[PDB]
C-alpha cells in the first residue's frame, strides 16, 4: 500500500494477484502489451516481465501521477488517446518490433465497444484479457466469432482500495459475404421488440425462415443460428 495522497477510479492493492493476471497473459520478455486504463499498478509488475508496454489513458489527471509512478521502468510509454478513437494499428507499427496481448481495465458502458474495435480491424494480437465485474463474466460472450473465452481466475473486493461491494473477475480471449456484422447490428436495434421490427430498421423485403420463429427476439438466437440468416442475400 504505497498508494499515497493528490486526492482520495478505484484501484487494486496487492501484487499477489497481478502476476496471476500476468500469468494468464501469455506474457514474456518476447511479447509486448497494450495496457488500457492504467491508474496507478498493473502496468508496473507488467513492465517487470514484458518486452514493452503501451498504456492507453483518456484521463489527463493520471499523467503527472504516471510521470513519477512507473517512471523508473524504462520499457513503458503512456500514449494519451481515446482508445475507442485511437490509432492502435498505427501504434503497433510505431512501438513493437513480438506477440502482443492487450490487458484492459474498462467500465461496462464502453468496455464492450472497445473490445470490438480492437478485434474488428483484424489486428494481429495473441489475445484480449479484460477485468470486469463478477456478475458480467459469469453471464456466459457477445461475439464468440472472433474469439472463444475462458473466465479464468476470480478477483475479490478484498484486494481493492475503495473496496467496491461486488467482487470482480478476469476473462482472457485468445483469438483464432460478412454483412453478417451489419446483420447483428440491425437485429438488436429495438432490443425488446419482435424480429419484424428490428429488420425494419435495416437497409431495404421477402424472407422465408430457415427453421426459425418470426416473432422470436434478438438475444435468443444461437451464434451458429445467426450465421444461417445472414446467408439470405449477402
Amino acid at each position: 500500500i504505497r498508494t499515497k495522497e493528490y486526492g482520495f477510479q478505484n484501484f487494486l492493492i496487492d501484487t499477489n494477484i497481478l502476476n496471476r493476471i500476468v500469468d494468464h497473459a501469455e506474457v514474456t520478455e518476447k511479447t509486448g502489451v497494450i495496457e488500457i486504463g492504467p491508474g496507478i499498478a498493473l502496468t508496473e509488475q507488467l513492465a517487470k516481465r514484458a518486452k514493452k508496454v503501451v498504456a492507453f489513458e483518456i484521463d489527463q489527471r493520471l499523467l503527472p501521477i504516471l510521470k513519477d509512478t512507473l517512471s523508473p521502468y524504462e520499457n513503458v510509454t503512456v500514449i494519451h488517446q481515446d482508445v475507442l478513437k485511437a490509432d492502435v494499428k498505427s501504434v503497433i507499427e510505431e512501438q513493437f518490433q513480438d506477440e502482443i496481448m492487450v490487458v484492459a481495465n474498462l467500465p461496462y458502458y464502453v468496455t464492450t465497444p472497445i473490445i470490438m474495435k480492437l478485434l474488428e480491424e483484424h489486428l494481429p494480437l495473441k489475445g484480449i484479457v479484460v477485468m470486469l465485474q463478477k456478475e458480467v463474466a459469469e453471464r456466459m460472450i457477445a461475439v464468440q466469432f472472433y474469439t472463444e473465452a475462458k473466465t479464468v481466475m476470480i478477483v475479490p473486493k478484498t484486494v481493492f482500495v475503495p473496496q467496491p461491494n461486488v467482487d470482480s473477475a478476469v476473462i482472457r480471449l485468445i483469438l483464432r459475404e460478412s454483412f453478417f456484422f451489419q446483420l447483428i447490428k440491425a437485429s438488436f436495434a429495438q432490443r425488446r421488440k419482435t424480429l419484424l421490427n428490428n429488420l425494419v430498421n435495416n437497409l431495404p423485403q421477402v424472407l422465408e425462415e430457415t427453421n426459425i420463429d418470426g416473432k422470436r427476439r434478438g438475444e435468443s438466437l444461437s451464434i451458429e443460428e445467426f450465421a444461417a440468416l445472414s446467408n439470405g442475400l449477402y
